């Protein structure tokens, strides 16, 4: 591999909180930055790393592009990314600095860079996954609420599943512990081919189940994958049944079941759907996953296997 | 310039908050973004991505003036790394700027067309992250550190190039002059004189320590060959970082960044004095009160 070792990073980090994400969110990081208090460091820590995991997707991306030279997407590397890795290398990654400068030294094959590319990106991924599951989002909880009445308002201001064939539906299981719950998916594998396969190659896995906090009533969880496979089928996520699993590669690659109304209007590489059967399991996790991410910061695990 | 709507919005959003800032930081985004009835998550997020994206935004600008890169080669790019950004900005609470994006991405008939859209836009997202670090409520954040922890080139160039400036901050009252050194990055000193005077919010740096910035309304690829770690930099430094939007830096004390800064000139030592109070005035005012504060920079 490109970096054996980044892997081995990427392996320990699926059940293992990454040692950066906690001495940043105890105020621990050495350079004790953050203009006597740390929180405003620590925002900054956790948006840019987000930020830079986008950006690192889109240049994942851009080098299946051959239409832009090898070349240039190095050079478009060395330009856009220091600004990111050299100030995430401040704030609380300084490994993930110099593995930046490693991604970018000069490189020989199109193959060679991507690799680099995928594996950076998966790491940062993760390194995302868990600075989410830990920042205080429940500070503006009793600072800054939407109106119960205005709310049920937008909500009254205002198929996908019956394209392509039902013969072609893989089925899967969730597993949320330590809730003890469990539903059976099935997965459209014909709808967005190559993204269900970059999906089921992976299972099963056991990732940490957290909560969106911006879209509404909708959990994600950083699958331990980067699929750059054609999205045909997209869905917006208003739109969304409950129950649906939407993929967003764009996003990490986070496994999206969206269980109640969600506001969002940005599209979403369709993946499967709870069986209909099992949708009324999915409020309550949702809600505890929503006391986890919010709040308690209790982990939740999802395990996600081939039925 | 290839969009003069956007050079509009630029001049009145250098005296006037944005609505999209106001009304994210009030909360009154019609598509109601943020999870289970609160949108301090959201104006987290609004505020984080069109910060970052601003970041993008200039160095793709860069990019453009870089003649390897193909100019589309260079719109391929862009219509890689934009959507995902400016599509959520689009959807919490900026669906100008989300049009916008897609404009810029048009193909261009030209180099300095693209490079054009490019600068016009990086500056009016400079401007709204401008007001968005100066709105967001850093005070909530409960998160301090320990007491006991926290506890525990000026003579270099020509004399005959120090261009005399005057920053006033209001309401603070005080005029600190200054010299410019239009000798160690001329065309970034250049840049920086040819947008004086200006008159924009004065704020305090967050992750940094004791330094202020303010989003001066230029956008500057100019190469700077003369740069000072900002942890080595004397109180009255002037310093100008465009790679995060140009902002004018002026330093007030001892700062722990580790990054190199543009050395664009000083206060001179007699009037230093007088920066204490104002940082503290500027600290409070972007972290608690919110009240403004207003930079002038013009020259004697
Ligand atoms: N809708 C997402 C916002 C988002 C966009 N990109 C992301 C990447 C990681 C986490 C969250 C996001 C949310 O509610 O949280
Ligand atoms: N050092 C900066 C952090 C930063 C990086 N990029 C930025 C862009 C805009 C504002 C701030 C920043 C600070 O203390 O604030």
């Amino acid at each position: 591999s490109a970096l054996p070792e980044l892997r081995e990073l990427i392996a320990s980090f699926v059940s293992e909180e990454p040692p950066e994400i906690r001495r940043i969110r105890t105020g621990t990081v050495p350079d004790l930055p953050g203009s006597g208090q740390y929180f405003t460091a620590w925002d900054f820590s956790n948006s840019i790393v987000r930020d830079y995991a986008m950006n690192l997707y889109q240049l994942t991306r851009l080098a299946t592009d051959e239409s832009v030279s090898v070349e240039n997407l190095l050079t478009v590397f060395r330009t856009l990314d220091p600004i990111y890795s050299t100030f995430l290398g401040y704030n609380g990654f300084p490994v993930l600095a110099e593995y930046a400068q490693r991604v970018g030294q000069p490189a020989e094959s199109r193959a060679e860079l991507l690799d680099r590319l995928t594996t950076f990106t998966e790491y940062v991924n993760r390194l995302t996954a868990w600075s989410h599951h830990y920042f205080p989002w429940d500070l503006g909880g009793e600072r800054y609420r939407y109106a119960a009445e205005e709310v049920a308002a937008q909500a009254a201001e205002a198929s996908v599943d019956s394209l392509g064939d039902p013969s072609q539906r893989i089925p899967v299981r969730l597993t949320w512990q330590p809730l003890g719950v469990q539903v059976d998916a099935e997965i459209y594998a014909d709808l967005n081919p190559q993204l269900a396969t970059d999906v089921l190659k992976a299972l099963p896995f056991t990732v940490l189940q957290d909560h969106a906090v911006v879209s509404g009533e909708s959990m994600y969880a950083w699958a331990p994958l980067v699929s750059v496979a054609p999205t045909p089928v997209r869905e917006r996520i208003c739109d969304a049944p409950v129950g649906r699993l939407r993929f967003s590669q764009a996003t990490g690659n986070k496994v999206i079941v969206q269980y109640g109304p969600t506001t969002e209007t940005l599209s979403s590489p369709v993946l499967g759907k709870v069986v209909d059967s099992h949708a009324d399991r999915l409020a309550e996790v949702g809600k505890a996953v929503w006391e986890s991410t919010f709040s308690s910061k209790e982990p939740v695990w999802l395990t996600v296997e081939r039925l």
